[PDB]
RNA sequence: CCAAUGGGGCGAAGCUACCAUCUGUGGGAUUAUGACUGAACGCCUCUAAGUCAGAAUCCCGCCCAGGCGGAACGAUAGCGC
């Protein structure tokens, strides 16, 4: 049936100040701005309180399917204020059998040449999303990194990789190559 | 010269043979599929809203023809403003 009301508040913390102009909202802080425009979800925003400490999304005369459509916009919230505080780094490994696994990186985070993947002189030149960095940290032989502070722009440039690194026409139940997402996490903690 | 091209050789030009030689292309949205974020369903989830890759398929290009479809320009005799 047509629920009457449903409501869900997002508690910002207080080194954000957001805004929203009409539906699309903003979110800056430490790292950086993340802009969304909703106006595919057809909801209401209300940025109420002092200091802006809390957003409040309502939906009025909506069944089940448009009652999926709150908790996903909190959702959104949370993870670009995740993103502007703390941020998001992927940590990936590059798990193979007898090949070493090349990857460097060009244009400091903007492409990843990937090498040497099952004895293939075929190479790979993914290119990330700007905004999305990749790199070999330290202390660990098999490893990439990817900062930044959209979750759907990192873990896609994750996916990009993770599907360039696959092994065809063979049985990979035992042909366990390429790189695959391990630890998903932020930049700094808290 | 005649023998309805008399016959037999070689043979210009022209046509001709994968029987000689030359050439045959680039993108877009996407199917299946694999996925990202994320609820419904405190978790999970490729999907519900949104997003990515995606192909002899589809469409466009390149190419062939040019509409009871247009075009700008030139010259306009007893002829136009
Ligand atoms: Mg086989
Ligand atoms: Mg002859
Ligand atoms: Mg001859
Ligand atoms: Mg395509
Ligand atoms: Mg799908
Ligand atoms: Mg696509």
């Amino acid at each position: 049936m047509k629920t009457i009301l449903s409501n869900q508040t997002v508690d910002i913390p207080e080194n954000v100040d957001i805004s929203l102009k009409g539906r699309t909202v903003i979110v800056k802080g430490p790292r950086g701005t993340l802009r969304r425009d909703f106006n595919h979800i057809n909801v209401e925003l209300s940025l109420l309180g002092k200091k802006k400490k809390r957003l409040r999304v309502d939906k009025w005369w909506g069944n089940r399917k448009e009652l999926a459509t709150v908790r996903t916009i909190c959702s959104h919230v949370q993870n670009m204020i995740k993103g502007v505080t703390l941020g998001f780094r992927y940590k990936m490994r590059s798990v193979y059998a007898h090949f070493p696994i090349n990857v460097v990186i060009q244009e400091n985070g903007s492409l990843v040449e990937i090498r040497n993947f099952l004895g293939e002189k075929y190479i790979r030149r993914v290119r990330m999303r700007p905004g999305v960095a990749c790199s070999v940290s330290q202390a660990q032989k098999d490893e990439l990194v990817l900062e930044g502070n959209d979750i759907e722009l990192v873990s896609n440039s994750a996916a990009l990789i993770q599907q360039a690194t696959t092994v065809k026409n063979k049985d990979i139940r035992k042909f366990l190559d390429g790189i695959y997402v391990s630890e998903k996490g932020t930049v700094q903690q808290a």
